[PDB]
DNA sequence: ATGCCTACCACACC
DNA sequence: GTGTGGTAGGA
């Protein structure tokens, strides 16, 4: 209710061929008044200025025709989905950690030991069973930086949305967050040497723009891509490329269509 | 013409 | 030691 007031005080403060839906906006207010007033399945793109800054100009349009100009990489480098507030979502992760700072740590193995836990929290506190096997395992690490992106492949599971998702994790994470069960291998040290989560509980909020796969940061040059020991193989089909079935799986708010769907609620 | 909002501190107040 | 409130900085 104040969401909404706020999000609308700033919009006036600020203010034959193929079917193809292809609009751009300077403001994200407008592209989700276009989404609303679109019959297709048209959603919201964030896609990087060349200014250095994090300047975002809104692409809408559906998932296949933005994949159709997209998967060359060739155009369209340095995109970002936008998680839209009160949209059903996957369970998904923003892990980072500095190397020189952690020199024992081993990022491969607290991210298998994160996702054990996640998944006996999703048993004991929603009977939701998964497994690696379910977790889209993306990285975009370099020299100085550990960085994953996990999205959860829930069999006919969802949460109500990000924020739901946020009050989940610093729910079952709370032990966690007092060293700030023994949770200590999540504790890493940041550049200045300050210990913090190697879980980055910051990116559940309203409208996170969360990396495109096979996108990276205006500023450097790596992309996110699938780790060398990712587990989650989506089901192969011969009307779809294998890529294709990766772009759809990464995307947070892309929940299938179920008939007997499951929504995950989670209050603070 | 980006969006979002927490950690942090200064200040009453008890 | 609780309670607001007001803002700069990071994601
Ligand atoms: N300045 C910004 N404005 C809007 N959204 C942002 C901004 N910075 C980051 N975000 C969003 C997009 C990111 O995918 C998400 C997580 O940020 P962050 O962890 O810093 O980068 P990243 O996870 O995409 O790559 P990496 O972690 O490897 O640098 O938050
Ligand atoms: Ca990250
Ligand atoms: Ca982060």
């Amino acid at each position: 209710m104040n969401r909404k007031w706020e999000a609308k005080l700033k919009q006036i403060e600020e203010r034959e061929e193929p079917p193809s839906i292809w609009r751009l906006f300077h403001r994200q207010a407008q592209a989700f008044n276009f989404v609303k007033s679109c019959k297709e399945d048209v959603h919201v793109f964030a896609l990087e200025c060349k200014v250095g800054d994090g300047q975002r100009i809104y692409l809408v349009t559906t998932y296949a025709e933005f994949w159709f100009y997209y998967k060359s990489r060739k155009n369209l480098l340095h995109c970002y989905e936008v998680i839209p507030e009160n949209a059903v979502c996957k369970l998904y992760f923003d892990l980072e950690f500095n190397k020189p700072a952690n020199p024992g740590a081993d990022g491969k193995k607290m991210v298998a030991l994160l996702i054990e836990y996640v998944c006996k929290a999703l048993q004991e506190l929603y009977g939701v069973n998964c497994s690696a096997e379910d977790v889209l395992n993306l990285d975009s690490s370099t020299d100085e930086k550990f960085s994953r992106h996990l999205i959860f492949q829930l069999h006919d599971v969802a949460f109500k949305d990000n924020i739901h998702v946020g009050n989940f994790l610093r729910k079952i994470l709370q032990p966690a967050l007092d060293l700030l069960p023994d949770l200590s291998f999540l504790v890493v040290k940041n550049n200045m040497g300050e210990k913090h989560l190697f879980v980055d509980l910051g990116v559940y909020t309203r409208n996170r723009n969360f990396r495109l796969y096979k996108s990276s940061k205006i500023g450097k040059r790596v992309a996110l891509e699938v780790t060398e020991d990712n587990k989650f193989f989506p089901i192969q089909s011969k009307d779809v490329s294998d890529e294709y079935q990766y772009f759809l799986s990464s995307l947070v708010s892309n929940v299938r269509f179920s008939d007997t769907l499951r929504i995950l609620t989670c209050e603070p």
